[PDB]
RNA sequence: GUUCUUCCGAGAACAUAUACUAAAAUUGGAACAAUACAGAGAAGAUUAGCAUGGCCCCUGCGCAAGGAUGACACGCAAAUUCGUGAAGCG
């Protein structure tokens, strides 16, 4: 990654290192855990579990906490420690919890709508509980 | 869950219906390798090649071409119907 960045990384990148260090051996187990036991729509979860983890700690230093520079976090937006299509959406008002970009892609399901994790669980008959196929996202709403 | 309201623990807006939903459990359907036998179209033999037909395939990208001429075919073929005189009887 800071290989294909060009730049070195500008400032309090020690903050994050050792965090961001943590993800990436998260992610590089998630992708060698094998894949028996589980269902078919499962074992692609903890991917994209962790890379909303990854991109909400980069956000949450820069927006949230203020403890690194903008310099530094366009930096790892930069080098896609965080992706910033889905920080996109956390910014919009009613998205602040999105689990994935796919589950607001209407276009990919049968019938147009929104994921089903995405309705607010007061709207639901909130006894249910789901897990959405895309992700296991049980709500990320309200 | 967030931006705001305040009489104060509630209210307004934003957010709005994923998934042949299984890690399963059940249930049909093709070709395989070879002991011994007798062995591959045309009025004697060696026998071309190309056609024809249907509820028969295979290889091939194929309206090309190959697969034994790819194999088969291989006869009670009656399918609109009679007409005659002798000789027994009774
Ligand atoms: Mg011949
Ligand atoms: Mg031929
Ligand atoms: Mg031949
Ligand atoms: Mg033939
Ligand atoms: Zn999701
Ligand atoms: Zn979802
Ligand atoms: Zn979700």
């Amino acid at each position: 990654k800071l290989r294909r960045v060009r730049k070195s990384p500008p400032e309090g990148w020690d903050l994050i290192e050792p965090t961001l260090e943590q993800f990436e051996a998260k992610m590089r187990e998630a992708e060698t855990e094998p894949h028996e036991g589980k269902r078919k729509t499962e074992i692609n979860w903890p991917i994209f579990r962790i890379h909303h983890q990854r991109s909400r700690y980069v956000y949450d230093m820069y927006y949230k906490k203020a403890e690194i520079s903008r310099e530094l976090y366009e930096f790892c937006l930069t080098a896609k420690f965080a992706d910033a299509a889905l920080i996109a959406k956390w910014k919009k008002q009613g998205y602040e919890n999105l689990c994935c970009v796919k589950c607001v892609n209407t276009r990919d399901s049968n019938f147009g709508t929104a994921c089903i994790c995405r309705v607010p669980k007061s709207k639901l008959d909130a006894e249910r509980v789901i897990e959405c196929v895309h992700c296991g996202c049980h709500g990320c709403s309200g």
